């Protein structure tokens, strides 16, 4: 749609031409800003292309769904869990490539102080993530189960 | 890998840290956060068990909803790990790099992603095709069985 194009044009930070220009620059060295811009563009490009692969898989499985008149309940539940498994494999691939890029672009050593700072931030963010997850999912499932339980009691009272 | 070994490594008097240690610490930390996440899920599920018993909700509904919630939570946990891996990569990477070397790394990352995408397409077409074709065939057979009364 039109609004999706306007919202994207109004948000664009990088072009493909800019990125190719940066990659192909005659400059012997490349600074952290330019490296971050390129990795942000690449992360985004790989994220979009991955989604197109998932669409193509789901379009293909749709042909089997229609051949065997498979109900939507089964189709959507299986598509949902497959999406999760594919995300899982993509994270594992990105993890290896981030480690590859980290070791290839830097020296053998890093300041222990800086490493300890990053590590303390990761640990604090995980505690914060876990607290939030507890509160969010406890409420999501409580409402869903309490509601379904009220619906059952209704059907039970009727009989 | 012990909790004493990793605390010893982080608290080392050594001014710098090598790859071997940095990876052995991030592996231990990824594992520790993975265990701690599972404890949060258990706590949620224990709480929902109280509502299950209050309304006498059947196990079939309970387990199916717990399975789906698990995958949604793990989905958010993978996204959180991805952000924190990216955070650590950008924070520890140096201010300058030889452009030649950067271009080489970038060309490798791009080729690996093309290879990943080709493989993923094929692998997941096969996993879901077999699963759906099998479920479909069993549905037709169950339908013919009821229709032949
Ligand atoms: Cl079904
Ligand atoms: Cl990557
Ligand atoms: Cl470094
Ligand atoms: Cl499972
Ligand atoms: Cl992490
Ligand atoms: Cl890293």
């Amino acid at each position: 749609s039109l609004s999706d194009e306007i919202n994207k044009c109004d948000m664009k930070k990088y072009t493909a031409e800019e990125i190719n220009e940066m990659i192909n620059s005659s400059n012997e060295f490349i600074n952290r800003n330019d490296m971050n811009i390129i990795f942000s563009y690449v992360h985004e490009s790989e994220r979009e292309k991955f989604k197109k692969v998932e669409e193509n898989i789901f379009k293909f499985i749709q042909s089997i769904v229609e051949t065997y008149k498979i109900p939507d309940e089964y189709k959507m539940r299986k598509f949902k869990f497959a999406h999760f498994e594919m995300q899982g494999y993509a994270l594992k691939q990105e993890k290896f490539l981030l480690e590859y890029a980290f070791l290839s672009l830097n020296g053998k050593l890093c300041e222990r102080k800086k490493f300890k700072e990053v590590l303390e931030y990761v640990k604090r963010e995980w505690i914060e993530f876990r607290k939030s997850m507890f509160d969010v999912w406890k409420e999501k499932l409580a409402s869903e189960f309490r509601e379904h339980g009220e619906m059952l009691n209704q059907k039970r009272k009727l009989k």
